């Protein structure tokens, strides 16, 4: 049994009376943090605001973090300062991050090593356009993305993968549990084959599209299917539910 | 106008380092109402770094997003630093055009968000060494300058930054390119506006040259990087007393 792992993308959003109640809202739903891990990410000058607010049970962390150690990177946050100031986890290679700033794999794969070189957590995410998935791709471009970083992940308890399907993402298209679980089972076989297969077994793979309280339930129940990065819903009180559905 | 000096502290800094060098600056005295002191400390330290600071010392970030509020994974919108009381913003430093590719096109959007939501900006801009050695240090500036300058509305609460990339730069050569950025807003914005704005030099700045650098004419302080991080940047705030 992989522990389940339930993350809110707050994304570019929140305004401190927003957190604080939101917060109060989680806060008080009951779950073992030894059985369930539960991560929420705000945005960087929320995150001690946050981090205070939220019960122990609730873990937190950062939404991006630097390819760069400390020095000359104006506007950067590095792994080093995450873990001065006890950040525990981090997220790397969304695909907002991907798209609007240019990340590439080489980056994803320096940030992962910075990030485990300062003993931190990270949220690693991937995956494949529409036109990738219509020329039968799919597999292809994901064993390229995760071959780029998978290399370096030494405990498998603290690195977690999450396959966001692009292209079901603003594109029209949606992606059914059978579809998402097919494309995670493979995940799991790059890892299998590059790794071994009990580092395949023990690593948690997150569904990364849409995420919301109607879906929630058909998702986790998939074999391969071990949690999510939930956005757009992750902002509501209800998120809550979304929690009890991995519970 | 006031002069200015600001700690950009770029991508350093731990709580207790923090703790001490905010002490360090709290116990000297200056009047906040006759010079400007800025801290740009790294995002997730402002907090810490704004509560340990005293309300003389000026505080703010060191980006700011172009996008609003919404699905922008990694991002502070300017709405953002408004709720949280964030006064200044730093954009179009040159290590963020650099290694990030942020454009003179960012440097304007990022402006309009920022002045959009009542912040400060420090903006910077500044030619490469090949833009210097082939001549170009006046267009290059002239370009970058324009790109943004027609959207500054109060001309206290935007401060222009000359990095010079391609270094280092002595204070006539610096001075020659300040008088030059302040002819631009002169002659494209206006003579009150001109004589009103903050120039500031954003190259190495430390104790032994900002003496000889804040008393040219058209230099009105600095942004001060690697030396900013030390208890000693309190002397540089002194050359501007």
């Amino acid at each position: 049994a992989r522990k389940y792992f339930v993350a809110a993308n707050w994304k570019c959003n929140g305004t401190l009376e927003s957190i604080k109640s939101l917060t109060n809202s989680f806060n008080n739903l009951d779950f073992d943090p030894s059985k369930l891990d539960v991560v929420v990410f705000p945005v960087s000058v929320h995150y001690d605001h946050t981090r205070k607010l939220l019960q122990s049970k609730f873990s937190t962390g950062i939404q991006n973090v630097s390819k760069f150690g400390n020095g000359s990177y104006t506007g950067e946050v590095s792994a080093e300062i995450a873990k001065d100031l006890n950040i525990e986890y981090v997220i790397i290679g969304h695909a907002e991050r991907r798209k609007y700033f240019h990340e590439t794999d080489e980056d994803v794969r320096e940030k992962l090593q910075a990030s485990l070189k300062n003993n931190l957590k990270a949220v690693v995410c991937f995956g494949e356009s529409l036109e990738q998935r219509e020329q039968n791709k799919t597999i292809e471009v994901i064993t390229k993305q995760v071959k780029a970083f998978v290399d370096l992940i030494d405990n498998f308890d603290n690195v977690i993968l999450v396959y966001e399907p692009l292209w079901a993402i603003g594109t029209g298209k949606t992606a059914t549990p059978e579809q998402a679980q097919l494309v995670h089972k493979e995940i799991r076989k790059i890892v299998k084959d590059t790794c071994g297969e009990k580092q395949a077994n023990q690593i948690r793979i997150l569904y990364g599209g849409s995420v919301n309280t109607e879906n929630c339930s058909s998702l986790i129940q998939q074999e391969d299917i071990d949690g999510f990065l939930v956005g757009n819903a992750s902002l509501k009180e209800s998120f809550v539910d979304i929690i009890k559905s991995a519970m």
